[PDB]
């Protein structure tokens, strides 16, 4: 019996066929036939994949399929015990039945299945050079030893899970221990539907679902989910219908009859979506509130000409085959404020998954943690079809500072080769980095790594003052004529930010002396790059 | 017999396409052992872990009646960059020392190495290591320009000749990887304009030899 479906997983059709034809084909087939042709058992297998995506679920189903016993659960960090012969010890009681009851049934014994949850924290390269072996030899050693050792064992089966399947020895995954791969990975759109049908036939079979509700059109909106996901999103939209059936019962008299119809769920979903399920994968939209604060008011034609830029390269990486990972840059004087359009680009890309990287979250950490950080959010940003990711500052992920001068090696070449690496085939990347000093930049050879650049100026003339000072809107008709007649030159060289808060500077005083104070601060300040 | 060790370095400037010219190399080696150590799969590594996988590398290498390895992108491993200098002195001594060792008796090895930066590598003495070089050039003449849009196939015979009676007055400079990146960025304006911005970032890139 196969039936992925009716077992109670969905999404998984060629990676479970895959592993029933390779690895369980000599279990099931005539006892006789097996015997005579004289082939082994598979020993295990191992499946790696992002968290939340079905496999411990996958395991048990298969214990349950064969008729074995009670899996034994063990967690790869609750091994580790700190006096010597501790850990050997715990890993050597798992083996005990099997031991026991193929040494007293002789040939007829049972199945027996163990599974290791995190496998990859107790299994690590050893060590070649002496004197330099690590503090966890014997573990792998005494694992090593038990799986196939010189007394054979033939009624057992090791089922390995692990994210990161690029850390495990190699002497653990040769085709005696091991020999089985498998990948799972983040839902399409046909998995999500049928996850979707599996979560709500229940509730479909005791007629609670409303008529309107349209299964099709969830599987759309969400995106990148995974599993867990879909079913906390059905749970907390259950949990809201249940608060507006007893809101309603209680604000008012009504008939139970008319609560227990609008027992039926229809917009529970949607407010659920929109304000209780964070995905791990997907795009947030916390974030962008906190960078882009005050909007983008459009004060001239350099907006107009960077938002183009920005949406031609989009619409070209989405639509390419020969360049499936993309760069560019935004530089410029200081306070012009460049995030805020990297920001807006990101935001108006419609990317399945949007991430920002800025250093205010690595305060006090050193170098080789920010390095890991980094390659977290690349790993991360590499199981989706689609990507962009932003990097907030490259002058300060560095530590440059002019005396020296100084800085950090290790992350600047974490940045360059990282730049180059293209992702696994059929998927694609976006990369816009933010800077302020290009000429330090050229002096690195970073310069040379990206694929375009674009600036952004500075106001430059007074009509642009006064059509900024219109939009933002703070002065009077008559202070306004003042200021035009006052600063109708054309040679004001100002950033917006500064803008912005010399207005709040200005604005505290009097309302008789408020254009002076402006007036004054704007005369103290350059006039000229 | 007597030259049971070989050694290559493939070295010219950037965006010219020495990686894909190695791995062909090596692809019709056709021998049974080939191998390729390149740096992105060492991000974040400190100098001893980098020493430690090279001689990994190199020790499974010398198990088998032949060889190939490649070592690509040099001057990432050894951590250069002009400010300073800076660089990683452990890797630099690995990979000297390991250059010029002969495997057991009766085996046989070849090594190829990829790089941009050829006077650095030179004042740091280790082309004394590598037996011979060889040289990768760039675009040089419209005719080449020519011939490698057509194999490509991406403009049609009016287009080709409004950039030919342009392109053919002069010489250029210019990689292949770049051609391809130049020739996407040029096709996403409106059919009417494609060619205009294409010669306009020609022009733009174009530099003295
Ligand atoms: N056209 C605009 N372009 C950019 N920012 C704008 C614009 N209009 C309004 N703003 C506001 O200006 C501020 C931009 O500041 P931002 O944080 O981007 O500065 P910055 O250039 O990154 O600064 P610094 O280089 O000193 O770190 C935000 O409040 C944004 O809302
Ligand atoms: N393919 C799937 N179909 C239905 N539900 C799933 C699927 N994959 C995961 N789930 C849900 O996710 C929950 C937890 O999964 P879990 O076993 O924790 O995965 P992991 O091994 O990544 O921790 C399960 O209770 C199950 O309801």
């Amino acid at each position: 019996d196969w039936n992925f479906e009716k077992m109670g997983i969905g999404g998984l059709d060629k990676e479970f066929s895959d592993i029933f034809r390779r690895a369980f084909a000599s279990r099931v087939f005539p006892p006789e036939i097996v015997e005579q042709m004289g082939c082994k058992h598979v020993k295990g297998i191992l499946l790696y994949g992002p968290p939340g995506c079905g496999k411990t679920l996958l395991a048990r189903q298969i214990g349950k399929m064969l008729n074995a016993r009670e899996p034994k659960v063990v967690n790869g960090p609750e091994i580790l015990n700190k006096y010597v012969g501790e850990s050997e010890a715990n890993i050597r009681k798992l083996f005990a039945d099997a031991e026991e009851e193929q040494r007293r049934l002789g040939a007829n014994s049972g199945l027996h299945i163990i599974i290791f949850d995190e496998i990859d924290a107790i299994c690590k390269q050893r060590g070649s050079m002496a004197g330099s072996t690590g503090v966890h030899d014997t573990v792998v050693n005494q694992l090593l030893s038990k799986i196939d050792g010189v007394e054979q064992l033939n009624n057992i089966l090791v089922i390995g899970m692990t994210n990161r399947p690029d850390l495990i020895d190699e002497a653990l995954l040769r085709p005696g221990r091991l020999e089985v791969k498998m990948e799972i990975g983040l839902p399409d759109e046909k998995g999500r539907l049928q996850i979707l049908h599996i979560h709500t036939a229940r509730m479909r079979g005791h007629q609670l679902l409303s008529a309107d509700v349209d299964i099709k059109e969830l599987a759309v909106e969400t995106k990148n989910f995974s599993g867990a996901e879909l079913e906390g999103l059905v749970r907390a939209a259950q949990s809201t219908a249940m608060n507006r059936h007893i809101k309603a019962s209680t604000k008012v008299e009504v008939d139970m009859e008319k609560a227990e119809s609008l027992q039926v769920t229809r917009g529970d979903f949607l407010a659920s979506l929109e304000n209780d399920i964070k995905p791990a994968f997907g795009t947030n939209q916390e974030d962008y509130a906190s960078y882009i604060m005050n909007g983008i008011i459009k004060w001239g034609d350099p907006v107009t000409r960077v938002l183009d830029d920005g949406e031609l390269l989009v619409q070209q990486t989405k639509n390419s085959d020969r360049t499936p990972l993309v760069s560019v840059l935004l530089e410029g004087p200081p306070h012009s404020g460049k995030t805020a359009l990297a920001a807006k680009i990101a935001e108006e890309s419609n990317f399945p998954f949007i991430k920002i990287c800025s250093p205010d979250k690595m305060i006090g950490f050193s170098e080789t943690a920010k390095c890991q950080a980094m390659k977290k959010i690349f790993d991360d940003a590499y199981k989706s079809q689609l990507s962009c990711v932003v990097v907030d500052d490259i002058e300060r992920l560095l530590d440059y500072v002019p005396i020296g001068p100084r800085f950090s090696n290790l992350v600047l070449q974490a940045l360059l080769v990282l730049l180059k690496k293209a992702p696994p085939q059929g998927r694609k990347l976006l990369i816009i980095g933010t800077t302020s000093r290009k000429d330090v930049l050229q002096e690195m050879e970073m310069l040379n790594a990206f694929s375009t650049t674009i600036h952004v100026p500075n106001i430059a003339t007074g009509e642009q003052l006064l059509e900024a000072l219109e939009l933002l809107g703070n002065f009077k008709d008559k202070e306004r004529t003042t200021i035009a007649q006052q600063v109708k030159g054309k040679k004001v060289w100002i950033g917006i930010k500064k803008l912005l808060m010399l207005i709040e500077m200005s604005l505290q005083m009097d309302p008789e002396y408020r254009v002076r104070k402006f007036l004054a601060l704007l005369r103290e300040e350059g006039a000229s790059p």
